């Protein structure tokens, strides 16, 4: 019984319920982004970025 | 019995109920970026940037 | 009895209900990007970024 | 278009949301009755007596 | 377009979202009655009772 | 276009999303009863009595 | 008549 | 007559 | 009459 | 350059 | 450059 | 550069 860096825990989603009653869901873009309904999600990262929900319309960059 | 950096707990999203009851929802967007219902959602991240729910319009640069 | 980095939990996603009753969902892009209804997604990454729903209208760069 | 006796709502629960997190709970009774733990019940009754969540020790009735 | 008795809602139960997280749970009744975890749930009832969570010990009637 | 006695709605249940953790559940009754865990049920009773979750211990009538 | 009872010795 | 009973001895 | 009855002995 | 485009015309 | 668009008319 | 549009004409 030493338990050294043991029974961790770290980006954990448990115990989730959702109920989503809609009539009309209209969505519409015209070069741009949309991100709609995003649940239930985990992720752990070593050395490097991390993103979940993310929306750009655009990244331009001309010469 | 040590317990030496055990029993951690970082990044954990656990009991989550929700209901969303909507007639008519309609997004529009035109050149730009939209995010809408983001829930239940953990991460961790190490040497590096965390974002969730991020939006951004458009990032032009020109030359 | 040691338990040295031993019982980890790191990027797990469990217990997930979800009910999603729509009359008329519509989508309808022109040149850009859409991502809708993302759920119970989990992931570890290891030197390198993580991204789970992104999204982007486009990432135009000329000369 | 009258709406005689129309588009009317009697007995309706709708949009409930509910999280319960107990470490121990124990119940215990001994020629009793126990009722625990009643969420989102709905009913109509016509000509007739109308119970939910009753409880009752008992209903000794001798000679 | 009359509408006359129409469009009626009556012992409706819609959009019902639940965690429930125990590390123990125990019942123990003896001679009894228990009723534990009742939801989501509707009825109706026409020229008769109605009863949804009910509980009883016992119902001793002797001679 | 009269809707007479339509697009009527009884006894009804729709859009239930339910989780349930535990470690370690234990029921133990003697000589009773025990009803544990109803969701999710809908009825409709036309002359007559309409239970869901009834519990009883005993019913002893002797001579 | 009916009879219930219930009993829980833990020495320690 | 009915009887019911229940017992739980855990000595340590 | 009936009769219902149950016990759980555990040393240690 | 890229070109996209939509049109939903309905009378009535 | 790119060009997006849409257009929804509806008589009635 | 480039360019968005949306139109939405309704009579009546």
């Amino acid at each position: 019984v030493l338990y050294v860096g043991s029974k961790t825990k770290e980006g954990v989603v448990h115990g989730v319920a959702t109920v989503a009653e809609k009539t009309k869901e209209q969505v519409t873009n015209v070069g741009g982004a949309v991100v709609t309904g995003v649940t239930a999600v985990a992720q752990k990262t070593v050395e490097g970025a991390g993103s979940i929900a993310a929306a750009t319309g655009f990244v331009k960059k001309d010469q």
